[PDB]
């Protein structure tokens, strides 16, 4: 194809697909209902990302949004991916540390606003307002990172050290990889246009694989997922 | 801006935003998992309404729908608000009186049809059919009001009198404020066009703040939310 | 109306509506919370299908999708129906055999991809790619049929014989009726265009009523829904 960013969309599609199959093959056999949950959730993440990467690759997940007096290529399928994948990732973390339903409700609701305010920001036709929507989404992200640090973390330690330690690593990964997303949006095609879409697509591809597949490897190789007791 | 209804969209945006912050500040500290749930649910309601009011205010949540041979301004973002907020409000009520999963399923499903049939009605291009969709949505609303009165109410009394009494007030508020919505739609911009959008926007703004913020004040100041036992 | 397929859309609308009322009237009185769940779920199925059939009948749920250098009539409202009804049908089956949350999560997620990949396939503008999306959706369907056969079936027998036997019948019905859907899509208006939309609409109408109403009659007349113990 003629879009310069095809190679990264193709790469991203292959790695999500490859990682979906691996978690599928590893998953079969497992009879533990606790482990059964983590495998379901964590395998669905790249299975979804795979379909959205494919839709971007084939060109379905792309509309042109006019702003700054020019048609801009906006991959809307990213947000449809994130709207479903980011909540499932948070659910993986909350089941580990055995969060109560209240905390889960807030995280998931806040996540919904983050991605939703992101999408509206991405399709807003007044340039200034795009940044208003980014700020609100970013404000929701910080709330989520606050809950991951101060809503549970002390209660995550008052339990199995395999759950506590495995949570500590996955939390640190989540914070570092998720924080990058707003910065890339801000300087990429959707915000200031400082970085061209080509390289922005590379950056999201690296972030998405690490945040989904990299994340899943750490979790599915740990012994926190099993109950044993 | 040049839209006459801006002042009410701006007002509504400020009050939802102001009410979101208040429930947030009041919320922090609370350690009771039952209370934790009611706070999560009831704070998310205006947080969502805030973003949709903002989108209306900035002009994103507005399309023109042609019917009666004229372009009509239709704020579609109301329905995206209600689709999420109205179920969470019903969930607040069902957790109080400890409804079973079956009853919750019906209420939420019925709510989905109500708002969905509402949206389709709002974007239908044949004037007569709009009223067909209104009737079906209104038929779903009555079903919901029947369940609130006769599916639980006797079982809501066979429990803590703080839960029973606090439910009685919130139920009466819900019935009176929710019943108005179909009437306003019917006579406003979306139906008969007897009341102009300007004043219709005022009416929904007053209804929405009372049904969301007013509602939340009553609930969050009560001692039904806490378990204690 | 001038659309040849109106008679089947009208028929389908009447039978869904008629079946919704019947399950409603039969439903009232029932006080058993287990039975309460199955009635909620199984009554919502045709209540939803009714509204989507109506939207198709009135002409709201229809867009023209250009491919093969011609505008093609595509009833998008089928997918909005299935996106909600097919998960609720699977939930009826999983509550019978008392599946764990993990298995339910996978089935529902897989179902989401099936219908989602179906919709994208239905609105893809490159003819070849439509079949790529069909293959992925069909691959998700087979996964679901595998879980219905080999993820539970042995555990469905290790319990009440009324639950085991009633599950056996409903499973066999599900497999036979669901497998037809991809074949009809493939040869109908959305795929190869071997069968005209007129007769395709007939075929989906017969499948939908049997898969929803026929299905519901078998389930709601059984004694598996009640707990008794
Ligand atoms: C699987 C992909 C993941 C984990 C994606 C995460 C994406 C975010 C955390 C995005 C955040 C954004 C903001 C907070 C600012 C507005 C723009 C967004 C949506 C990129
Ligand atoms: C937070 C806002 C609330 C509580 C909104 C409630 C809205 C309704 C109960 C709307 C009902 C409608 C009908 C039953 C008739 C069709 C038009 C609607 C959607 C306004
Ligand atoms: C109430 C209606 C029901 C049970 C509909 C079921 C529909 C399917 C199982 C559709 C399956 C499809 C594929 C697996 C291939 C792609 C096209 C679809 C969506 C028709």
């Amino acid at each position: 194809t003629g879009r310069p960013e095809w190679i990264w969309l193709a790469l991203g599609t292959a790695l999500m697909g490859l990682g979906t199959l691996y978690f599928l093959v590893k998953g079969m056999g497992v009879s533990d209902p606790d482990a059964k949950k983590f495998y379901a959730i964590t395998t669905l993440v790249p299975a979804i990302a795979f379909t959205m990467y494919l839709s971007m690759l084939l060109g379905y997940g792309l509309t042109m949004v006019p702003f700054g007096g020019e048609q801009n290529p906006i991959y809307w399928a990213r947000y449809a991916d994130w709207l479903f994948t980011t909540p499932l990732l948070l659910l993986d973390l909350a089941l580990l540390v055995d969060a109560d339903q209240g905390t889960i409700l807030a995280l998931v609701g806040a996540d919904g606003i983050m991605i939703g305010t992101g999408l509206v920001g991405a399709l807003t036709k007044v340039y200034s307002y795009r940044f208003v929507w980014w700020a609100i989404s970013t404000a929701a992200m910080l709330y989520i990172l606050y809950v991951l640090f101060f809503g549970f973390t002390s209660k995550a330690e008052s339990m199995r050290p395999e759950v506590a330690s495995t949570f500590k690593v996955l939390r640190n990964v989540t914070v570092v990889l998720w924080s990058a997303y707003p910065v890339v949006w801000l300087i990429g095609s959707e915000g200031a246009g400082i970085v061209p879409l080509n390289i922005e697509t590379l950056l999201f591809m690296v972030l998405d694989v690490s945040a989904k597949v990299g994340f899943g490897l750490i979790l599915l190789r740990s012994r926190a997922i099993f109950g044993e007791a």
